[PDB]
């Protein structure tokens, strides 16, 4: 009773490459992407997808309660200080369904400048034993890279169709100093599932993850092919079709921001499903001090009555408002 969002597949492999003509008709197909419903599958995006599931399924079908303890967020664990992001996010039995794993650059060491400077947002990963979980992190920290990649790759794409030169977030996003996370979700299935879990929407619908938009500049997401989300448009919430062959993409508020809302931040939301599945995003985000001039390519003077604001500034902010808004996940 809920239609379909259209979603296009989009094959992203000329952004890879050096032909400048077949890299702008993909950055066309990037901008109607965006004006529409604000979602599009990369398809041809060159990362072992099947890989990081069967790795990702392994690490939390076998991490123990003790572990997950001893590597839990602050929100979790009071003895864990420093751990406002990296780290392990309990499920809570009987109330909340949902835990995950979230963790930054491998850049971010205790002799990184920022972290000596205990600049907020960065904070240096926590992982579990080797021995009890063996390949795992190299795994996870290799993945990170080959999905830095592909985003860097999609910003080129962005760039161009936004009638930038192809570095114009690109040389925002360092593998040395970006902001950038992984977050490893686990959506389990529960019998009997309890209700407690639930969320019900203002139209009925049961959800696990309310309505939001993303705090990122944009969102490269692996998921299961289990059915679960839905994105507002014009014509009220539509389907988003699974598909564990590519990643989805879409826009967060910094990208809405630099764009006077020419490509807007698209509001989604999660759809409770009893199904044991992954919700993989990687959040784009620049480096702390990363500053671009906000403009509008609808105007003929490129100009926008928006001010600058630093991406550190926007993300800091942007994690506590969609925790206060949508709950401690
Ligand atoms: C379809 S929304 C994506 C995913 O939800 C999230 O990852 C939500 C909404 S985008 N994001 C967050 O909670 C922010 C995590 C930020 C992370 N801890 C960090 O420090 O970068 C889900 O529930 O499937
Ligand atoms: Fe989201």
């Amino acid at each position: 009773s809920v239609s379909k969002a259209n979603v296009p597949k989009i094959d992203v492999s000329p952004l890879f490459g050096d032909d400048q003509a077949a890299k702008m008709r993909v950055a066309q197909q990037i901008d109607a992407a965006s004006r529409d419903t604000g979602f599009f599958y990369a398809v041809n995006h060159g990362i072992n997808v099947q890989r990081l599931s069967q790795k990702t399924k392994e690490f939390h079908m076998s991490i123990t309660p003790e572990e997950k303890w001893d590597l839990a967020i602050r929100a979790y664990n009071k003895e864990h200080q420093d751990q406002v992001r990296a780290g392990y996010y309990l499920s809570i039995p009987g109330k909340k369904a949902v835990e995950s794993f979230c963790y930054l650059n491998p850049n971010f060491t205790p002799d990184h400048p920022r972290i000596q400077a205990k600049t907020p947002t960065h904070e240096v990963n926590v992982w579990p034993d080797e021995t009890k979980h063996p390949g795992f992190q190299d795994f996870a920290e290799q993945y990170y890279w080959d999905v830095f990649g592909l985003s860097s790759a999609l910003l080129k794409g962005y760039a161009l169709a936004l009638g930038k030169e192809e570095n114009f977030f690109a040389r925002h996003f360092k593998p040395d100093d970006t902001l950038a996370s992984v977050v490893l979700i686990r959506y389990p299935y529960l019998d009997p599932y309890p209700e407690a879990a639930i969320k019900t929407a203002a139209d009925g619908t049961k959800l696990s993850f309310e309505w939001h938009e993303d705090v990122s500049l944009i969102t490269v997401l692996y998921q299961s092919n289990v059915q679960n989300l839905q994105v507002e448009t014009a014509a009220g919430y539509q389907d988003i079709e699974a598909d564990d062959t590519g990643y989805l993409i879409n826009c967060g508020s910094y990208m809405a921001h630099l764009t006077n809302n020419y490509y807007k931040a698209p509001i989604h939301r999660v759809k409770w499903v009893n199904a044991e599945r992954q919700s993989l995003p990687f959040f784009v985000n620049l480096g702390y001090d990363s500053v671009i001039d906000p403009f509008d390519p609808r105007e003929p003077n490129g100009k926008s009555d928006r001010e600058p604001l630093s991406y550190g500034d926007y993300l800091q902010n942007g994690l506590v408002s969609l925790i206060n808004k949508n709950g401690q996940t």
